[PDB]
């Protein structure tokens, strides 16, 4: 059951830079394997390619809180209410960094808050028709009164963070993604983080 | 609290220009000490904005998947070809609603029904304005079969008809892994009990 193909099912003939500044933008030539059998022709795809990030959702499971940090997106402007987002912590890992350590060393310098320990949420491809960049969430334990880009930090309930999920206040992937996962979980969490 | 009001957008500047852009968004904001930020710069991928359809059988309480290779997912993937979301790219003058509608029969065959909003997102806000909109759609999933995709536009679509507890279950397994079909199956996995009543 599942996905038909593997890495030896495509060949990546170039990966050609369309625009190298702190990002880049490659247009990827590739020829793929059928469902029905064979190879396609050559397939040219334009693809941003920003690296990977690490994602922390801050849990404090005795008071049932997120930690939210809020900073402008301008790429959000226009599409959204406004370009200031309430987020999860999230960095970008950078060679060598592992996903933890990113999330935990982000948690200090983002929202001031030291993480305990941490539970693996998923990781996701944020849009893998026009970009590379992958994101590995964590959620991780923090005690929501310890006090602290340009960021302002929020805590709110849990209850609160997911209904604005619902209602569209909180819609950037990472945070949806972690708040959905925390609706669905934070039961045994809360459990597992209070024994 | 600050607004759009509080964002000088100084310029964009298009870096790259082909079938997707890129812009240099040259802008100013204030900043919560009440001060004003020096010119900041982004770089930002512009493809537009997308529809997206969790096609759900509510009598059956199954899933239509559509499966495909999407290469950027190679760097990083055990494989490139992901199980996914009926979607498409809404162009100048399109609709979520009928791309959505329309997408379910280009890459699944499939005719939908009654369709509900399920929430609106940004792809990845640090570097790309992509917004992509979701449906779920009132499907007969046993009405699913075949190869599909439209070869003018070199797609080559499996469908995959499932369980919801299966397709859930592989995106707590990694088999599932990208964020429209991880935040449609979340959802329905919080609301399905409520949405097969309602179209029951
Ligand atoms: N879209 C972008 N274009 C250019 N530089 C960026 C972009 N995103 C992030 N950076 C740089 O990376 C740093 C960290 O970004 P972030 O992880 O979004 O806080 C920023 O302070 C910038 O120096
Ligand atoms: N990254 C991309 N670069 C270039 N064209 C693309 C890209 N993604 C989608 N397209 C266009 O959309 C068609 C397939 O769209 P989709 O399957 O929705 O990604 C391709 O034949 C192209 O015309
Ligand atoms: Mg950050
Ligand atoms: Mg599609
Ligand atoms: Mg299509």
């Amino acid at each position: 059951q599942g996905i038909t193909f593997s890495k030896n099912d495509v060949e990546i003939i170039a990966r050609e830079t369309l625009y190298r500044g702190f990002f880049s933008l490659d247009l990827y030539r590739f020829r793929h394997r059928l469902f029905n059998g064979g190879m396609s022709g050559e397939i040219t795809r334009e693809i941003f390619e920003r690296g990977h990030a690490a994602v922390l959702l801050p849990f404090d499971p005795v008071r049932d809180e997120v930690v939210l940090v809020e900073q402008i997106r301008i790429a959000a402007y226009d599409t959204s209410e406004s370009p200031w987002l309430l987020e999860m912590v999230a960095g970008m890992i950078e060679a060598g960094e592992t996903v933890e350590d990113v999330a935990r060393r982000e948690a200090l310098e983002e929202a001031g808050l030291e993480v305990g320990r941490t539970k693996p949420i998923l990781s996701y491809l944020a849009s893998p028709g026009g970009t590379s960049e992958r994101l590995s969430i964590l959620v991780g334990e923090v005690d929501a009164s310890t006090a602290k880009e340009d960021i302002r930090v929020h805590v709110v309930s849990r209850e609160q963070a997911y209904q604005w999920v619902e209602e569209g206040k909180i819609d950037n992937a990472a945070s949806v993604i972690a708040l959905q996962w925390l609706q669905l979980h934070y039961h045994n969490l809360r459990n597992e983080w209070t024994k």
